[PDB]
């Protein structure tokens, strides 16, 4: 059976957590801050994702990797937006 591919990252206590989900060529986000779930900002081609994050103090990091074939985009979140990161590899 075919399926959706997901990948979660969480922090704090509340907590937040943000799950991306590739399906069909595009990669998705839903969003949790304790009261309810939302859509995401994130929206960029994919048919692969992975994510980690990390605080620093009190603000989170954010970086999913969305691959396309061989090639893996890394997109980060610093607080206000998404940007492609310095991420390469030979694949």
């Amino acid at each position: 059976m075919k399926s959706v591919q997901t990948a979660a990252t969480s922090w704090g206590t509340v907590p937040s957590i943000r799950v991306y989900t590739a399906n069909n060529g595009k990669i998705t986000e839903r969003c949790w801050d304790g009261k309810g779930w939302y859509t995401g900002a994130f929206n960029e081609p994919g048919d692969n994702v992975s994510v980690t994050s990390w605080l620093v103090g009190s603000a989170i990091h954010i970086r999913v990797y969305a691959s396309t074939g061989t090639t893996t985009t890394e997109w980060c979140w610093d607080g206000n937006g998404w940007t492609k990161g310095a991420y390469t590899a030979t694949n």
